[PDB]
């Protein structure tokens, strides 16, 4: 698992990336964007390294971005920092792959990071082959949304909330070893105060049209991927219903949980595999 690892400068701030593989004339790069809580390795090693992934996945260059603040070893900002909002860090992505000179890209988000991408492929959609988008909420909290987040947040900490946004409540009660590992990965995570500030841009996004008048505003192909029963579930079947379906795909995955890219990845693998076929 060799890479290479950088970071550009931008008006929002520096944003890490880590490199494997290499790039190839015909095709795109594969271009990672982890969820609030996450960084590349946390979010997207467990899918990546899965022995059927890597046979699919190794003639690809792959991206992974960390956010700020979020990369191995990541400075806590000073209490007073202003973190970018979402369509900031989507315009932090020009940056990342003109320094690369890479013009196209299929992205993979989770949560965050799929709105993320999302957001950049409407900005630019001229540079996205396809997106994987996995537990995307494309939608602003409502006056509604924000009364249940604020009385959720009476009895739960930020980091009990932030796994809530990670996994299913059944999930959390359970107590698997997945869970257990990654409840200390958020409860003690070192940068948690930073992750907070990406938490807190999560929920101050603005909405993202997946439709505007009637018309789906998206032309890439999309697979839209989330867990039955899981938090982001309906958000994931609306963005279904708006968007092309001659090139839209929607894994509704039925025992994933949350983060299915953490416990399903044999079956996100051979999905993949058919949204990269040639
Ligand atoms: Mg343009
Ligand atoms: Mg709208």
């Amino acid at each position: 698992h060799h890479h290479h690892t950088h970071s550009v400068e931008t008006p929002y701030g520096s944003v890490t990336f880590t490199v494997y593989g290499t790039p190839k004339p015909k095709r795109p790069a594969i271009f990672t964007y982890h969820d609030v809580g996450l960084n590349y390795k946390s979010c997207f090693q467990p899918l990546f390294r899965f022995g059927d992934m890597q046979e699919i996945i190794q003639n690809f260059v792959r991206v992974h971005v960390d956010a700020p603040g979020m990369e191995e070893g990541a400075p806590v900002f000073p209490l007073g920092y202003q973190y970018p909002s979402l369509d900031q860090l989507a315009d932090m992505i020009p940056c990342i792959l003109q320094y690369l000179n890479f013009s196209t890209i299929i992205g993979v988000g989770v949560g965050a990071g799929a709105y993320i991408l999302s957001r950049y492929a409407l900005n630019h959609p001229d540079t996205v082959e396809g997106l994987v988008l996995i537990n995307i909420d494309p939608n602003a909290k409502g006056w509604m949304d924000w009364a249940a987040h604020k009385l959720t947040g009476l009895t739960s900490s930020i980091p009990d909330m932030i796994l809530g946004h990670l996994f299913s409540q059944e999930e959390l009660s359970g107590n698997s070893e997945l869970i257990q590992k990654y409840r200390g990965i958020i409860q003690h995570a070192p940068n948690l105060e930073n992750i907070e500030l990406y938490w807190n841009s999560y929920n101050n996004r603005r909405d993202l049209n997946f439709e505007r008048g009637g018309e789906t505003t998206l032309k890439c192909p999309v697979m839209l991927v989330v867990g039955d029963q899981a938090p982001h579930e309906d958000a994931v079947v609306e963005c279904n219903s708006k968007l092309d379906p001659t090139q839209t795909s929607f894994l509704k995955m039925a025992d994933s949980g949350g983060q299915p890219q953490l416990t399903q990845p044999g079956k996100l693998t051979e999905a993949f595999k058919y949204f990269l076929q040639g």
